[PDB]
């Protein structure tokens, strides 16, 4: 049923701070323009997208958190392969791709984001058929 | 098996200085006798009304977030057909009315909150039988 | 199914206030120089340990929320009772002794940890076999 529960914290100046830094898996994962208005951490760029990362991770701890989640974990191409997402009705969804979406290969996971003053969070959990 | 999972944080000292503001969505949900009590940003009352507060945000999440946001849409209709309780022993409980109650007809509903600080903060996960 | 969910914050500076403290019930779960390393606020003990602390709470309120804990009433030894062990590189598990894992008995839990600034998070999930 259960495979793994991820939950993050994102302090959002911190975030808006380090996000558009030329070399980061930042760089791997956001667009330059969104790393860019992001700097700023008075704008709802960088309120969502502190957001949005806090999901990225949740997802990691999940995952990496289970048994599903081989023993050497973890290369360096998985958080890219993690893509969190809003969809058409305002809702996030994650989508999977490369090597972790084959893991995953059959699992559904749920999310949620938050945010609040300069605070943001996450949390995931990962089911299995 | 997990329909719908939600999280949400609240500024416990934003929250006293609008949760006796008139007009709003808290007065549907608080008592007017709460919410002045609620109005000092570290009274006790204060947190653990953000906290229910909280778990309701984080149900309302849970549910536009899932399957059954079929619309009737977001009326704030939920707003009132939505509760949370902090039962006799003092666990924390969902009161469905109305239309919601409804749409997730024979769905489970978990939560949790807590408090810590300037924040509180809470976790909900709807479960098809 | 889910049995029940639980979710908890921890001020790390309050929490290094009163965690080297006597009487207090850290003191029957932690370790004397466990206590004493996580009085340092800016440590590495004291975010590491306050994340244990917020993993045992959440786990308790997910029991203790309910129908598979018989009107709750805490056993003793709990705190201490549920242990947050790691997995070398770093994986959380929880570990029941004593009543609770009779009480627990076939529950299967997921946790997750994080600490973020001054503020630091768990949440628990408790599953039927």
């Amino acid at each position: 049923g259960i495979v793994g529960v991820g939950i993050d914290l994102v302090s959002i100046p911190d975030f808006a701070e380090q996000v558009d830094q030329p070399g980061t898996v930042f760089a791997e994962t956001f667009t330059p323009g969104e790393r860019r208005d992001a700097s700023d951490k008075s704008s709802s760029a960088a309120r969502h997208l502190a957001a949005r990362w806090a999901a990225k991770e949740a997802v990691i701890k999940a995952w990496s958190g289970s048994r599903f989640a081989q023993r050497p974990v973890l290369p360096e191409d998985i958080h890219r392969d993690i893509e969190v997402v809003t969809d058409m009705w305002g809702r996030p969804r994650v989508r999977l791709t490369g090597a972790i979406a084959e893991y995953l290969a059959d699992v559904t996971i749920h999310v949620s984001l938050t945010h609040e003053g300069d605070t943001a969070a996450a949390v995931a959990i990962l089911e299995a058929p």
